[PDB]
DNA sequence: ATATCTGACACGTGCCTGGAGACTAGGGAGTAATCCCCTTGGCGGTTAAAACGCGGGGGACAGCGCGTACGTGCGTTTAAGCGGTGCTAGAGCTGTCTACGACCAATTGAGCG
């Protein structure tokens, strides 16, 4: 039977003009910028490859 | 044969078009102050988006018949020149008044309380 019969409200709402989905990726890599990041970090903004040099 | 003609062939001055010089002074170009703008970007009441089951009617015939085409008849159409002669623009000139200049009032936008 069901792995659970009741479930949490993880961030999506029951009702409103608000989502049922959580924040999409474009809002995540925006809102994550407010944190105390440093020059040595595994920061997901920094991993996208550079432009082609030739 | 001859009179005298039609180029040869040029500088006369007219007209206006058209250029460059030296001036004022109108206005364009350089700039901050600063505001307020085009713009970036999350929010949820509202409609783009596509099935299923279905209503409105698109679709292809047969053939009736109120109009449509040809293209010649025949008498009515405009053409056509060139008479007179009033209109018509040129154009020469006012004789002002009318719209555009020079001096300064009612009404507005800006400042913030």
């Amino acid at each position: 039977k069901d792995p659970n019969f009741v479930h949490s409200g993880h961030g999506g709402a029951v009702a409103g003009k608000k989502n049922r989905t959580w924040k999409n990726l474009k809002q995540i890599l925006a809102s994550e910028r407010a944190l105390p990041w440093q020059l040595n970090d595994p920061n997901y903004f920094s991993i996208d490859a550079p432009p082609s040099f030739k």
